[PDB]
């Protein structure tokens, strides 16, 4: 409490007025309250300075616990499918579905499910720099493999000219070029935020240039659109147990998730912003997995009598 | 009608799950806004999937 | 702005201290910042109240 002036009375005759919210005072008979420095806020009694609350999406908060659980479940499912194919490296289905690119695709799915975990915890500089490029590169790898598996894409590509690895290299390399230009020109970095609420601190990543992120997202969406278009063109062919139909389904799921992303990102305020990111990632990744592999898994492990070249038609 | 029912329900679930952070971290007009969007999205999905 | 005590000087000598947030002081030579009623808040100049 500070001293206020009673008008018309001497200085010895004063009044006691409580300090405002933000400034404190400990010494008795104080004239004016003392401003409290940065990274510090005043308690209710306005007697001392307590530390501000540093908050962010954490590993121990229940929401983060659920996110981690689902990410780990996805990683486990991907590892299971990859092991199933590796053990059956000579059965007709695995031979027909070009096991090399299947291994690469499952590797990139592992990378996506793993990159889903960089959005949890206190953001540092390396974390912020790795967040977007990691998912971009991994998902471009996945979409490139899917696009190669799609019919008439390879013939068109060779007409415009293994060649499939050349295609995946070109796509991933263009994405890596974008990421390198981004990280060289204006890299992102962590940022502490105090103007949202005056009492708490938000550590949020600050993306260096929004143009590079726009390029990244646009290129990923463009590849997805091309893959969806070709799969829709070849959507009735019953080859590989109607593989093109499920490619189409995976692309539809991708687009649905990343269109729902925009309102969810816009309306979210605070730490849970990063939350939304993770959720979107997970959904897309999961869709891919299912639409490309679970059917094949079901035909191989259970009821394995259809594992014959004839039905692979 | 299997893949149409499936996709309508998928749209429903994705729309209502992507908005959980917003509902947990927003007050005022925006939260109501979120509700409307979710509603509309679900409805449209249903229609666009079924008819 | 209100008047703040300079310790060791008579009442005539004081300092000008800006009112805190949500508090107004319309009159010159005010010895106490005034609280806006409910549904009102201080201005950018901390002079009057805006609903
Ligand atoms: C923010 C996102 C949150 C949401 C989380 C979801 C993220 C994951 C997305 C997708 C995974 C799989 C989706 C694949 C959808 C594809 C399913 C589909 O369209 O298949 C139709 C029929 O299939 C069928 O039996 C259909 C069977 C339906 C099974 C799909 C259920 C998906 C459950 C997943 C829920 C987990 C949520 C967890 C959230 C905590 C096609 O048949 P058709 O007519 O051509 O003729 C064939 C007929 O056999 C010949 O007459
Ligand atoms: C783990 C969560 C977050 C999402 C991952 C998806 C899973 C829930 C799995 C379990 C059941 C799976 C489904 C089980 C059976 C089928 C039947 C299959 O049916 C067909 O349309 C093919 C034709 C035929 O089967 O005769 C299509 C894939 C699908 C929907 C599978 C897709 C992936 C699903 C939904
Ligand atoms: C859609 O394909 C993608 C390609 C790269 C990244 C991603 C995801 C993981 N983050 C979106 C980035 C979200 C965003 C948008 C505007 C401003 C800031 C931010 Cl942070 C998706
Ligand atoms: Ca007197
Ligand atoms: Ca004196």
């Amino acid at each position: 409490t500070r001293k206020g002036i009673i008008e018309g009375e001497p200085t010895c005759c004063f009044e006691c007025v409580e300090c405002p919210d933000g400034e404190y005072s400990d010494e008795t008979d104080a004239s004016a309250c003392n401003k409290c420095p940065d990274d510090f806020w005043s308690n209710e009694n306005h007697t001392s300075c307590i530390a501000k609350e540093i908050e962010f999406l954490s590993w121990t908060e229940p929401f983060g616990i659920a996110l981690t659980l689902f990410a780990v479940l996805g990683i486990f499912l991907t590892a299971f499918v990859l092991g199933v194919f590796i053990k059956f490296r000579n059965t007709p289905i695995v031979k027909a579905t070009n096991r090399e690119l299947s291994y690469l695709l499952l590797f990139s799915l592992l990378c996506c499910f793993s990159s889903s975990l960089f959005f949890i915890g206190e953001p540092q500089d390396w974390t912020c720099r790795l967040r977007q490029p990691a998912f971009g590169i991994s998902f471009v790898l996945c979409i490139s493999c899917i696009l190669v598996k799609t019919n008439r894409v390879l013939l068109v590509f060779e007409a415009k000219i293994n060649l499939q690895f050349l295609l995946v290299f070109l796509c991933t390399f263009m994405q890596i070029v974008i990421c390198v230009i981004w990280l060289y020109t204006a890299p992102p970095s962590s940022y502490r935020n105090q103007e949202l609420e005056d009492e708490i601190i938000f550590i949020t990543c600050h993306e260096g240039s929004l143009m590079a992120l726009g390029f990244l997202i646009g290129y990923t969406c463009l590849l997805a659109a091309i893959c969806f278009f070709f799969a829709f063109k070849s959507r009735k062919l019953p080859e590989n147990f109607n593989e093109a139909k499920f490619i189409t389904f995976s692309m539809l799921i991708f687009f649905i998730v990343w269109i729902s992303f925009i309102p969810a990102y816009a309306s979210t305020y605070g730490k849970f912003v990063s939350a939304v990111e993770v959720i979107a990632i997970l959904a897309a990744s999961f869709g891919l997995l299912a639409c490309i592999f679970f059917n094949k898994i079901y035909i191989i492990l259970f009821k394995p009598s259809r594992n014959t070249i004839e039905e692979v038609r």
